[PDB]
C-alpha cells in the first residue's frame, strides 16, 4: 500500500525553501499615472485550522461559497475575531524542524469580486505589499502564484487571465510556512493580507522599473543626477524633467546641476521631477544628498551627522499589523516634535508609503530587510537558515525585494540585512548582492560583529563603558588583524539601546555625553518607539491594553512586547519626554546672575534661523517678566553667548534672598513646519534660585499626655506604637519606614555579572524588604523651650527571619502651628542575605491618611516623573495635578510617578490641606498601596481603598535599563547606609 | 523626661533569659491516690493582639469580666477562630534579634472558677503540662509564677493561696517570648493552654519523686531492681510491692529478683508494682531492661536490636496540638499494626499519658527534649541560644524537665538533647547534666556530627550509599583523632529518612538492605508518622486539608507541612502501605515450583510462636486451594525452610501453561493481641504463574478508505490526524505520546549535585516536555494476512522552540474482534536543554475517551499505586475498584495512582466494557487530565470533565525522595531512549 494522508501538496508548497513562483521582477514602488484600481475593501473570509482540512471545493471560483463570512482587507485577522494573537520574543511557537511547519496551521482563504473596465487591457498586473506569511493567488480560477517575504511586495501578470468586466481573486494564506522559521522577530504573530492589494494597467511604452542617482559636492555645491529607466528589464528612451532646476535631460545620462540644495533630515530639500515615456509618466521626489564613511566617521554631504533615533515597528492596537495613514502621519510628526531625526525600520520594510513621509519630513533611515532567525541561537545556531545553502535563493530574494522597492529615497542611507539572524553564506550574499546593486548606500547588520561584510560597526546594548572604549578606537582587537583593521576603520553605531521598558530608560544621559564627545560615534536608535499593546474590552467597558499570554498562548513572553516610549495609541510615555530633552539639538546654558545665557548650535546643517530665543522669569505667585531676545544665526556646532535685557538680572538681585525664582530660556519654531506650530518647543535651560532652608519651628508646644494617647499640639500619637493617629484632624492611619517599591520591568531583569544574577526584584523578596516590620524601643519627651517639648520615638524595623535591621528614631516638634520631624536612620548588623549584600530602592517614609487626596502639588521636577537617571525632561517650576494624573499608566502595573527634587508639597484633603515643607525630597501619592501595586498584573486590578498613601523619599535608587541591557550605573545604586533627614508639616483647613 | 511607652513591664519578662519562676522540683508523671481535680473544660478567654494593649484592668479576679468568651481548656486557640494557625518550616515568622519580641503578639487571658473541697487543704499544687509559649499564673489574685518549655510541666504550690470553696484561677499566654526562639520545629505556631491542667493535693507522709531502675541481666535472667522515693528532695522510708514477683523491699535498695521476663518492643512484660507511704502510693508499671553500647552496637538486653521507626508529631486536624486519647490509642495501634516497633517523639516530650502507652503496646522511644533553634542556621548560626551562656540555665532546666518526667518508662532506651540546634557549650551542659542524671539511656543529638557529647551516631537523610559506608566503618575520618576514634565505636540511627512526601517514598529497600546487612547501622525513623493538614470546609460543605499559606500568612513554607506516612486524621498514605512490607519482621520466599517457603525469623527477641501460617492460591476465577500449615517455632535471627501439603505443587504443575495464578504464603496473628485482632497480616510472600504473552490478532481485516476517515475492523481513523477517533463505538478524543507527568513533591525539590540544581519539574517546563506536540509524516496501509492490512501511521514528536524530537510509529492490525497495537519511539537529535540532559517521566500512552469510566480492573500489582521505586506493599493478584478510588488523596495533587505491573485491564464504561492486554506495563485512569492535575493546589480544584483519562506506560521513572533527602535511584532514573512495546485492545458491548 501507499499513502493515505491529507493535504500533503499544500503541506509540500508551505515546506519549500523557494522564492515563491510566478511573479514579475521586484521593481521600485512608483507614482504612476497608469490605470489603477484598489481592491482594498470587504472581502469573504473562511478559516481552516491546518492543510489537511482546508477544503478543496473550488472556492476560487468564488460560487457557492459555504462557510464563508465577511472580513476587511487590508487585515491582520486575529484582530477580528478569527483566532487569537499570540506574542513570543525569540521562542518559535512551533516545534524548531526546518522547513516542516505544525499541523496546527491557521489557514485563511480570501476572495474578492470586482471590474476590470477597458483601461486595464489588454495588459495589467495585481500587486500585493504584504501577506503573513505564505499566499497562493489564483484569478478567476488559474493559479498566478505564490508569495514569500511576509512584508515584501509580489506582483503577478494578469494579461490573458484578467476578463473584461466581472473578475474573481482568490488568494489561501497560511500562517505558518518555511518563511516562519526566517520571521522570527519579537512581536506579534498575525497572519493576514495586511497591506494593499491593487490591479494595475500596464500601458505600451511605459515604465517599470526607475532608478535616482541624486548625489552632492559639498565642495562645489553641485548636484550629480542620473535617473535610470526601464521596461521588461531594459533601459528606454525616456525624458526627465525638473522644473524647479530648468532641467530637461535623457533617462540614463548622468549630468552635473551647477548648484542645488542638499537634502538632509534637518533640511529635507526636494525637487519635484517626473520621467515619461510615450505611455507612462512616473512622478517622484529628488534629494541630492550624497553618504560617505572617512576617517571612521558616517558622513552625509561632507559632515558627520549624529543620529537621533529609534526603532519603529508597525502595529496598532486594534488592527495589527496594518497601521491607517493618518497615524503614521501622526507618529511622524510626534517624532519630530521630539527632535528624533532617525529611523530604523525594524526589523522589515515598512509599508510602502512610509518612505515619501520621511523624505519629506526629514528623517535618516535604516530600511531593514524582513529576516530573523533569531530562535536558532538557544540551539547553538544549529540549522540556522543563514548559513544553510537550500536558503540562498530564498534570503537573496528577500533583499532584493527590500532593495529594488525603496531605492529611489533620499531618506534610506543604509541598508541593513536583518538582524537577530546570526552569521552565515546566505548573509554574505545577500551584501554581496546589494553592494553590487546600490553602492550609494552603507550596509548596516548587527549579528556578526566581525563586521566582514558591512560598512558601520553596530552593536546593541553595549554599556556606556564599551562605547566610551569604542569612541575611543581603543576595543578589544578581533583575532583577524585583516578584519581588525576594516572595523577600527568604521563609525560605530548602536542600532537599539536604552530599552525603554516600564519605568525608565535610566542612562540616556551617560550615551549622549559619549555621542557628543566622539565623532567615530554615530548615536543609536532607542528600543523602540511604540508598546504594541492589544486593546481588550470588559462587559464594564473598560479598556486596558493586553500583552503576551492575554490570548490563550501556550507558549509567551508576557509583557516584553510593551516596551517603547508610547503606547499602542501613540500617548507619550516619560520616557519620550526625557529623551526629547536627552537629544535636544541645541545647548542652552542659563547664566547663574542671570545675565545670559551660552547657545552652543547641535545641529550639523541648520544654523539657528529657524528658532525664536525666549525667556520668562516665574516666581511663586506667577510670571514677574519675560519676552523674546534676538541672536545672530550660530552655524552648526558653533558657540555663542547671548545677553538677556538687563531687567532680567536686575530682576534677580532684587530678590529677597529666600524667594525662589526660576529663569527659563527657551527655543520654540518661529514660524510654523511641516511637523509642528508656530511656537513648538525644540530646546531649553534654567537657572533657579532656591528657596531657603525651611525653618524648624520653636519647640515650645509640651506633650499632653494621657492613658492611650499622646498630643504635641496638632499631631495625636498613639502610645502604644508611639505613631501618629492624626495630625490636625487628618487620619493617620499608618507611618513607617520605607527600603522597598513595587519592582519595575527593569527590576525583574537579570544583570548580569557577578556570582548574583537573581534580578533586583527577586534580591528583595529573599531579603524581605517587602515585607518589614517594626518594633518598639521607647518613647520619650524632652526639654525644647520656653516649657515646650520635643517627642522621640525610637524604634528598630527588620523583616522576619533576618538578623540585620535599621534603628530609626523620629524626634517630633511643633509650636501649635506647624510640626518639626526628625528622622535618623542606622544600620543595625551586616545586610546581607542569600551571600550577597542586600540593596535598597529607597530611603523614605510612608504616610497611609484615612482619607482620598483630590489634588497634588509641589514646587521641585516636573510635570512628569523623576528618578535619580531619569527625568532630564522634568524642568523646575510649581506644578499641580489631579491624584489620577500624578500616576503612570504602564500597562503592567509598577513603581512610578515618583516626583524627585522636591521641595515644597501640598495634598488637598478634600476642605483640608496637608503642606510638607523640608531639604530636598522626592514625592509620591497613590490611591493604593504598594502591596496592590505590585500585585497588579493590568490597571484595572489597580482599586482605591478610601485613603491616601503619601511617600516621602530621602533617597531613591535609580531604574537603569536592566531588562535588557545595562543595569542602573553606580552612582545611581543605593547600598545600605546610615542617614538623616529633618522635614516640617502643617494642616491649613 | 523620661519613659512614655506601654506594657514595657510585662514585654520585659517576655524577653528573659530566665527558666521562669515559682515552680516546684522538676518531677516524675506519677500516678498516685492523691486526690486531684481535673480543671479542663470551659474558661473564659479574651484576646490581645500585643502587650501594650493588653488590659492591665484586674481580670485576674474574674468580677466584672468585658470583652471574654467561652473556649475550652485544653486547646490551641487559633484552631477556634482566634486568630488564625501560622506555618514555617525553618524561617522564624518574625525578625530574629533575640531575646525581643514582636509587637504583634496575640496574649490570650484565661480565667477559669472552680470548688476546692476540703481534701485540697493543706497542701494542693496546681500542674500545667503545657503552655505555648509563655504563661503567667494567678490564683485568687495572687502571682504563682511563670512557665517557659512549651511542651514541659510545670507546678505550683498553692498551700495558703488555695481556699476552701470557690477559687479564681488566671492564666496569662503569650504566644511569642524569647523561648520562641528555641522552639522553631518544623511545625504549626500554636499558642494556648494546650495540655492538662490539675490540682492535686499533697498530704502530709507523702510521695513526691520516684525514679525506677529496672535492670535486666540476660546471662543469668535476673532482675536488678531498685525504686528511689523522696520527699521534698530527700529520701523517704517508703515500702515497695510487686505481687506477682513475690517481692517487698524498701524504697532505695538494690535487690536482684531471681527470674525475670524481660521488657523489649516485642515482648512488652510489665510487672504492676505500687510504692507507698503513709499518706500516698504511687502505682507504677515496671519493666525489666538493660540498654548497652557494645562492639559498636545498640543492645537491649544482651541482643542488638533494629529500630523500625518513625517521627511522632502530635496534630489534630481540628484541635491543633491537642490529641485526644482515643486518637493516640488509635494511632499506636495503627503504627503496631504497620510492623512499627520504635517512635521519635520530634521534637519535644509528648502528652504525659503517651509514655504508659508506649510501655504496654511496646516501642522503642526516643524521647527528645523542647529545643530547636533551625532558623538561626541561616545566618552561620550567629546569636544561635545554644552557644550563648545567658541561655544556658533555661536550656539545662529544659532537658532536666525532659528527664525527670519520663525518667522511669522502659519504652524511653535514648534522651535526645534537641533538634537541629547547631552546636554549643548548652548543649554540652544539658548533654553532661543528663548523663550524670540518667546513665541507664544513651545520650542522642544530631546536630554535632562530630558527636563529641552523645554515645550514639546520628544523621539524617543521609544518602543509602554513605549509609553503606558508615555501616562498613569506612566514612572518613573527623580531623580530631580522639573524637573519631570515639564516633567510629559507636552505632549509627538515622533520626530521620526516607522523607515521606507526597508520592513516596522511594529507596526504602535499599536503605532496608543495608540494615540487615549491618549490625552497626541500628535501623531508622521515617519523617514522618502524620501530616499536619488542618481541616478546611466551605459553604458547600466539602472538607480538605489545608497547609501553609492557607491562613493568611506573610511568610510560610506552603504543604512541606503535609509531609506524613497518614493524613492528619491517620488514614494511610500508600508508602505506609508500602513502609509495613519494607520493615516487616519475618520474611517469606515462595519456592517457585510451590513445594514449599523459606522462612527466616527477622525479630530479636521473639520466635513465631505467635503466628499463624497460611496459604492460599488464586486463580482467574478464584481460590483454588488453602489452609494452615503448621511451623516449628523459629528461634530470632535463625532460618527453615517450611514443606507447603502436596496438592500445593501438585496444582501448579496441573496447570495450562498459559493460565495466571498467585500462591501467597501469609504469617498473621494467630491470637489477638493488645493492638490487633487475630488473623492480622504481618509478612507475606508470594509465587507467581505468570500468564502466557498475548497473541497479536491476525491482520486478517482490511482497511476501508473514505474521504474523511478511515476503518479498520473496529477502529475509526481520523484521516486528517490518523489517530483513532473511536474503538468499537467508545469514543476517543486524542491518542499521543506521553513523556511527562504532574510533578511530584518530590519532583520540586532541588537534588544537590552537579552544575545543574533545577528541581527536576523545573528541567521539564523548561524542555517543554508539558507541552508537546504532534506532526503527521505519512500514513500507510500495508499487506496483512488473507486480504487484510495493517495501518501504520507515522509521526514526530516534540515541542514548541525545541530542535530535539522523538519519531513515533503506531501499527495497527485487527481481526474483527481484537486490536493489535505496536508503538516504536526513536530518538530524533540530543535531547539536551539549557545545557543539562533532558530527563523523561515516562514513556507511555495517552488515551482520552469521551466517556466516564465507573469501574477499573487490572492484574497486576495492588491494591494501591506502584512505581519502580515504590509498591513493596503491592502484591501479585486480581484487582478491581471504582474510579474515585483508584486517585490518591494527597493534600496537593500530584502524580498518583498508577499501577505498574499490569498485565491486563478493564475499563467499564457503562455498558461497553474496554479492555488492554500485552507485556508488563503500568495502569493509570483519571476523570480529568493532567493539566488540570498539575495547576490543582487543593483537591476541591479537580473536577470531572465526563471524560476518561488513560495512561498506558512502557517505562516510569521512580519518585525517590527529592523533596528532603535523596532523590531517584540511578536504577530508576529515565533518560531519553529508543523503545518500542506491543498492546492489544478489545471491547466488550
Ligand atoms: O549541599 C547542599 C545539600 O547538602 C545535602 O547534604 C543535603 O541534602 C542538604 O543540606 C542540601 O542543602
Ligand atoms: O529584479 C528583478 C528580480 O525580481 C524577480 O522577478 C522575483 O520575482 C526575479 O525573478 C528577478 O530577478
Ligand atoms: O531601470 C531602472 C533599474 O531597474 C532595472 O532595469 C531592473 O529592474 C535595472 O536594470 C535598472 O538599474
Ligand atoms: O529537679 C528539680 C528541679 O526542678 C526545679 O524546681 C525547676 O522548678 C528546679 O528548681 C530544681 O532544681
Ligand atoms: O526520689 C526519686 C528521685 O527524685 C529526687 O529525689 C529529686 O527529685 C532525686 O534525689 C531521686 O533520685
Ligand atoms: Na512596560
Ligand atoms: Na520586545
Ligand atoms: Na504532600
Ligand atoms: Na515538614
Amino acid at each position: 500500500g501507499r499513502s493515505l494522508e491529507l493535504g500533503a501538496a499544500d503541506i509540500q508548497d508551505l515546506e519549500s525553501f523557494e522564492a515563491g513562483r510566478g511573479a514579475l521582477p521586484a521593481r521600485a514602488y512608483l507614482q504612476s499615472d497608469a490605470p489603477r484600481l484598489s481592491l482594498n475593501g470587504e472581502w469573504q473570509f473562511r478559516l481552516s485550522p491546518g492543510s489537511r482540512v482546508a477544503p478543496d471545493d473550488g472556492w476560487q471560483l468564488g460560487e457557492a461559497l459555504n462557510g464563508f463570512e465577511s472580513l476587511p482587507v487590508p487585515s491582520s485577522w486575529p484582530m477580528h475575531g478569527h483566532g487569537a494573537p499570540a506574542y513570543t520574543n525569540v521562542q518559535f511557537p512551533f516545534a524548531v524542524e526546518p522547513p516542516h511547519v505544525p499541523e496546527a496551521n491557521p489557514i485563511g482563504d480570501h476572495l474578492v469580486v470586482f471590474e476590470a473596465g477597458p483601461e486595464f487591457f489588454p495588459h495589467a498586473l495585481l500587486r500585493f505589499d504584504g501577506i503573513e506569511s505564505a499566499g497562493t493567488v489564483w484569478l478567476n480560477g488559474v493559479e498566478l502564484g505564490t508569495t514569500r517575504g511576509s512584508r515584501l511586495a509580489h506582483e503577478f501578470d494578469v494579461s490573458g487571465i484578467l476578463e473584461q468586466g466581472e473578475n474573481t481573486l482568490a488568494v489561501r494564506v497560511a500562517q505558518f510556512s518555511a518563511a516562519s522559521y526566517v520571521e522570527d522577530q519579537d512581536m506579534w504573530w498575525l497572519p493576514g493580507i495586511f497591506r494593499d492589494v491593487t490591479l494595475q494597467a500596464r500601458p505600451a511604452a511605459g515604465i517599470d522599473d526607475v532608478f535616482v542617482h541624486a548625489g552632492y559636492d559639498h565642495i562645489t555645491g553641485e548636484g550629480i543626477l542620473k535617473v535610470e529607466a526601464s521596461r521588461g528589464g531594459q533601459a528606454i528612451d525616456a525624458v526627465v524633467r525638473v522644473p524647479e532646476l530648468a532641467l530637461e535631460l535623457a533617462a540614463g545620462t548622468e549630468v552635473r546641476v551647477p548648484a542645488v540644495e542638499p537634502w538632509s533630515a534637518e533640511v529635507p530639500k526636494l525637487y519635484e521631477a517626473a520621467v515619461s515615456a510615450a505611455g507612462e509618466s512616473v512622478a517622484l521626489q529628488i534629494g541630492f544628498r550624497s553618504i560617505a564613511i572617512e576617517d571612521a566617521q558616517f558622513k552625509v554631504n561632507g559632515r558627520r551627522i549624529l543620529l537621533r533615533g529609534v526603532n519603529r515597528h508597525e502595529h496598532h492596537p486594534r488592527l495589527g499589523r496594518v497601521v491607517p495613514r493618518d497615524v503614521v502621519e501622526a507618529e511622524l510628526r510626534l517624532m519630530k516634535q521630539h527632535n528624533i531625526n532617525a529611523i530604523r525600520t525594524s526589523h522589515y520594510p515598512p509599508h510602502p508609503q512610509f518612505l515619501a513621509l520621511a523624505d519629506q519630513l526629514g528623517f535618516y533611515v535604516v530600511l531593514e530587510c524582513d529576516l530573523e532567525t533569531h530562535g536558532f541561537e538557544s540551539a547553538g545556531w544549529a540549522q540556522n537558515p543563514s548559513d544553510d545553502p537550500q536558503w540562498e535563493d530564498a534570503l537573496v530574494d528577500r533583499m532584493r525585494r527590500t532593495v529594488e522597492r525603496d531605492k529611489n529615497h533620499a531618506s534610506v542611507v543604509m541598508w541593513s540585512l536583518g538582524n537577530q539572524a546570526g552569521t552565515g553564506r546566505n548573509l554574505a550574499a545577500m551584501s554581496r548582492w546589494t553592494k553590487d546593486r546600490d553602492p550609494s548606500r552603507p550596509i548596516h547588520y548587527e549579528g556578526d560583529w566581525s563586521s566582514e561584510h558591512v560598512d558601520v560597526y553596530s552593536r546593541m546594548y553595549a554599556s556606556q563603558a564599551e562605547t566610551a572604549l569604542i569612541g575611543q578606537g581603543i576595543e578589544p582587537a578581533l583575532n583577524d588583524a585583516a578584519l581588525d583593521a576594516r572595523r577600527r576603520a568604521m563609525p560605530f553605531v548602536l542600532c537599539e539601546y536604552v530599552h525603554a521598558m516600564g519605568n525608565g530608560p535610566g542612562g540616556m544621559s551617560e550615551y549622549q555625553a559619549l555621542f557628543e564627545k566622539y565623532p567615530r560615534l554615530m548615536g543609536g536608535f532607542v528600543w523602540e518607539w511604540l508598546e504594541h499593546g492589544i486593546t481588550v474590552s470588559t462587559a464594564d467597558g473598560v479598556d486596558h491594553y493586553g500583552y503576551g499570554g492575554d490570548f490563550g498562548e501556550e507558549v509567551h513572553d508576557g509583557n516584553f512586547v510593551t516596551d517603547g516610549l508610547v503606547d499602542a495609541d501613540r500617548r507619550p510615555r516619560p520616557g519620550l519626554l526625557d529623551f526629547k530633552k536627552v537629544i535636544e539639538p541645541l545647548r542652552i546654558d542659563v547664566a547663574r546672575d542671570w545675565t545670559g545665557f551660552t547657545l552652543r548650535n547641535g545641529q550639523d546643517f541648520a544654523d539657528t534661523s529657524a528658532f525664536s530665543f525666549r525667556y520668562e522669569v516665574e516666581a511663586d505667585g506667577g510670571a514677574l517678566d519675560g519676552g523674546t531676545v534676538d541672536v545672530a544665526p550660530v552655524a552648526p556646532q558653533s558657540e555663542t553667548v547671548v545677553e538677556l535685557p538687563g531687567s532680567v538680572a536686575a530682576l534677580a538681585a532684587g530678590l529677597s534672598d529666600g524667594r525662589p525664582a526660576v529663569l527659563t530660556v527657551r527655543a520654540v519654531l518661529g514660524a510654523d513646519s511641516a511637523w509642528a506650530d508656530a511656537g513648538h518647543e525644540v530646546a531649553w535651560g534654567q537657572s533657579v534660585r532656591e528657596p531657603g532652608a525651611p525653618v524648624p519651628p520653636a519647640p515650645v508646644e509640651p506633650v499632653q499626655v494621657q492613658d492611650s494617647e499622646l498630643t504635641l499640639g496638632p499631631v495625636v500619637f498613639s502610645r502604644a506604637t508611639g505613631m501618629p493617629t492624626s495630625i490636625g484632624g487628618v487620619p493617620v492611619e499608618k507611618l513607617g519606614l520605607t527600603l522597598w517599591w513595587a519592582p519595575t520591568d527593569n527590576d525583574l531583569g537579570r544583570e548580569w555579572g557577578g556570582a548574583d544574577e537573581r534580578p533586583l526584584a527577586t534580591q528583595w523578596k529573599d531579603a524581605g524588604l517587602n515585607r518589614l516590620h517594626t518594633r518598639l524601643l521607647g518613647i520619650s519627651a524632652n526639654p525644647g523651650q520656653d516649657g515646650g517639648e520635643t517627642l522621640t520615638v525610637r524604634t528598630r524595623v527588620s523583616a522576619a527571619d533576618k538578623q540585620y535591621g535599621v534603628l530609626v528614631d523620629y524626634t517630633w516638634s511643633t509650636d501649635g502651628e506647624t510640626v518639626g520631624l526628625r528622622t535618623q536612620v542606622r544600620r543595625d548588623g551586616t545586610w546581607v542575605n542569600r551571600g550577597f549584600e542586600v540593596e535598597w530602592a529607597r530611603i523614605g517614609l510612608e504616610f497611609v491618611l484615612g482619607e482620598e487626596t483630590e489634588l497634588v502639588s509641589w514646587f521641585g521636577q516636573g510635570p512628569h516623573q523623576s528618578y535619580p537617571d531619569t527625568g532630564q525632561g522634568a524642568r523646575a517650576g510649581w506644578f499641580s495635578l489631579p491624584l489620577a494624573k500624578m500616576d503612570v499608566e504602564y500597562v503592567r502595573p509598577q513603581e512610578c510617578g515618583a516626583r524627585s527634587g522636591s521641595r515644597s508639597a501640598a495634598l488637598q484633603l478634600g476642605g483640608r490641606t496637608l503642606e510638607i515643607c523640608g531639604d530636598p525630597f522626592a514625592l509620591t501619592v497613590r490611591p493604593y498601596s504598594q502591596d496592590v501595586l505590585d500585585a497588579a498584573a493590568h490597571r484595572p486590578d489597580l482599586k482605591a481603598d478610601g485613603r491616601t498613601y503619601l511617600y516621602v523619599d530621602h533617597a531613591l535608587r535609580g531604574v537603569g535599563t536592566a531588562a535588557c541591557g545595562p543595569g542602573v550605573l553606580e552612582q545611581y545604586r543605593l547600598k545600605p547606609r546610615d542617614a538623616d533627614f529633618i522635614l516640617t508639616l502643617k494642616v491649613r483647613s
